[PDB]
């Protein structure tokens, strides 16, 4: 699934401009009523789901995720999400949903209709192929939403690990086996990494994995116990962090050993992604629940589609020893 995979990177960095636009573009950014958070994950899902269907025939079936295609407007009309293929069509559908700002509309269609040729030269010299009928896939389109919303470009981190910001926001796109609810392919993309104060504009990262019949491949690590939790936990070193999607990349890149979750409101498509890579790398994540009476989440299987009983992500089957030893 490397062309695939290669191909995710892509549409991934595709997403990570539209949720840049949507704060930097003038109109945009001042954006039962017009509800903007769903459209722009409604729109980031669809672009994802439109660009894969179009590369790889049959595939947009199989693409599910934490958004519909639909959305309600301000008149109570129900409009079903399809882009393109012209740009034209594009502009139509969204002044629909937007009562008829011709200047938001084709604003967001510019970004969206924009060519994008991101990608991994590492990624390039691999050639595995994944049978195309085996492959689901859960897309969380922006992952920590009230952070989004907020847009702190301000914070300073304690640690490396940021306990709020624009850098908790992450773009999810999860590859799984149908038949055995395994994680295959996992993307990450932070669309706010680092702004220049200057000139205002925000860089992003994106990370991947692979993890395939014993193959295990993953994007090089920049460098530089420790807990991770929720801003809400109240399960009795330890950090605060928003994010679901960045709480597990910080178990990714080492600078958390342990994400733990005791609730039941994380959901396939907050996990998948950063699963598939922790699997790349030797780790995982367990169901709490069970622990505390090692069993992998699987992503075939409906409960409906929450994690239920909660998570610990690990990156060190050791770490994890250690851990659960302790409490
Ligand atoms: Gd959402
Ligand atoms: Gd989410």
């Amino acid at each position: 699934m490397s062309d695939i995979l290669q191909e995710l990177l892509r549409v991934s960095e595709k997403a990570a401009n539209i949720a840049r636009a949507c704060r930097q573009q003038e109109t945009l950014f001042q954006l039962f009523a017009v509800d903007f958070k769903t459209l722009a994950d409604v729109l980031v899902q669809e672009v994802i789901k439109e660009n894969m269907e179009n590369k790889f025939p049959g595939l947009g079936k199989k693409i599910f995720g934490e958004e519909s295609n639909e959305l309600t407007n301000d008149l109570g009309e129900k409009i079903i999400m399809r882009l393109g293929p012209t740009e034209e069509e594009t502009v139509a559908l969204l002044s629909k949903v937007l009562n008829g700002n011709k200047l938001a509309s084709e604003a967001l269609a510019k970004v969206v209709h924009q060519d994008v040729f991101f990608s991994d030269p590492a990624l390039d010299s691999v050639e595995i192929n994944i049978p195309q009928d085996i492959l689901g896939i859960w897309v969380d389109p922006i992952d920590s939403t009230y952070q989004y919303i907020k847009g702190s470009a301000d914070i300073t981190p304690n640690q490396g690990i940021f306990p709020s910001g624009l850098q908790c926001v992450t773009v999810l796109i999860g590859v799984y086996d149908i038949q055995t609810g395994v994680p295959l392919m996992g993307v990450i993309n932070q669309p706010f990494v680092s702004q220049d104060l200057h000139t205002r504009r925000w860089k992003g990262q994106c990370y991947w994995g692979l993890s395939y019949l014993g193959t295990n491949i993953h994007s090089l690590l920049p460098p530089v116990v420790v807990i991770s939790t929720s801003e809400k936990e109240t399960i009795k070193r330890i950090f605060r962090a928003a994010g679901a999607g960045y709480k597990s990349l910080c178990v990714i890149l080492g600078l958390a050993d342990i994400y733990i979750f005791s609730e039941d409101t994380t959901f396939k498509w907050d996990s998948c992604a950063a699963h598939a890579i922790l699997r790349a790398m030797g780790g995982g994540m367990v169901d709490l629940k069970e622990c505390l009476e090692l069993p992998q989440l699987v992503y075939h299987v409906g409960n409906q589609w929450a994690n239920k009983g909660g998570l610990i992500a690990y990156r060190s089957e050791k770490q994890l020893e250690t851990f659960l030893s302790r409490l």
